[PDB]
């Protein structure tokens, strides 16, 4: 019911003007969402907006702390067509410095008749933005995080994560998802800088004492207010990504 509740935001961020006096996080630029020669239609509550690589997603219209979810379809010119790729549910978790997108795919272009669907489902992360911390200018001391994991079909998973700044260490654990391989560890990790300097922490996920992939986590907010990021997890002979976000209480 509360998780339900995302108010008029959807019909909102697909129509409305970027206001940077909205509740923050703003916007959220959509890289991975959408590649370069595609384009990406949300619809929701009565309205629509095509996204191409780039663009900005209205977050500053959105609900914090609760995904919200708009139906999409991924579209691509190819040899004189309009031909979709994909259609499913975009799945956005915001917080204040920080969101996260994971993609619910449903059905996608039959490869043998490439203007007709077929179903086929997946689920995988896609864009991770925000204010990033920057890695040169980390807070001081500790700080402990808490928040969502979200995962095919179950978006009640929790995340609780502890960052020691001083000693650049992070480790966490995903908790609570219906799946029980899915309830990882998300093992200690170096707190290190990326490619643009970022501060990001790139660790492994076990389960049953063994490891079972990687996750990644970026630093938010100029405090490291928050955290958010993937989770992949294989169980059995399938890998399961899981999106993660949290923030200090
Ligand atoms: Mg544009
Ligand atoms: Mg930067």
């Amino acid at each position: 019911r509360v998780a339900a509740d995302i108010g008029a935001g959807l019909a909102d961020a697909l129509t409305a003007p970027l206001d940077h006096k909205d509740k923050s996080l703003q916007s959220l630029t959509l890289d991975q969402s959408v590649r370069k020669n595609e384009k990406l239609k949300l619809a929701a509550q009565g309205a629509e907006k095509t996204y191409g690589n780039g663009d900005s997603l209205n977050t500053g219209k959105l609900k914090n702390d609760k995904v919200s979810r708009f139906d999409f379809i991924r579209q691509i010119e190819v040899d004189g067509q309009l031909i979709t790729l994909e259609s499913g549910e975009f799945q956005i978790y915001k917080q204040d410095h920080s969101a996260v997108v994971a993609l619910q795919i449903e059905k996608i272009n039959n490869p043998d008749k490439i203007d007709s669907l077929i179903n086929q489902r997946s689920f995988r992360v896609s864009d991770l933005g925000g204010e990033h911390t920057a890695f040169n200018q980390l807070p001081s001391g500790k700080a402990e995080y808490h928040g969502k994991a979200f995962s095919s079909d179950d978006p009640n998973g929790r995340l609780h994560y502890s960052i020691d700044f001083t000693k650049k260490q992070g480790y966490g654990r995903i908790e609570h998802l219906k799946t029980p391989e899915q309830n990882v560890e998300l093992a200690s990790a170096e707190l290190k800088a990326d490619e643009k300097s970022h501060a990001v922490i790139l660790g492994d996920t076990r389960y049953g004492g063994e490891e079972k992939g990687t996750y990644h986590l970026a630093l938010f907010g100029d405090r490291a207010q928050e955290i958010a990021g993937s989770a992949t997890v294989k169980i059995r002979e399938k890998v399961h990504e899981i999106g993660i976000a949290g923030k200090q209480l």
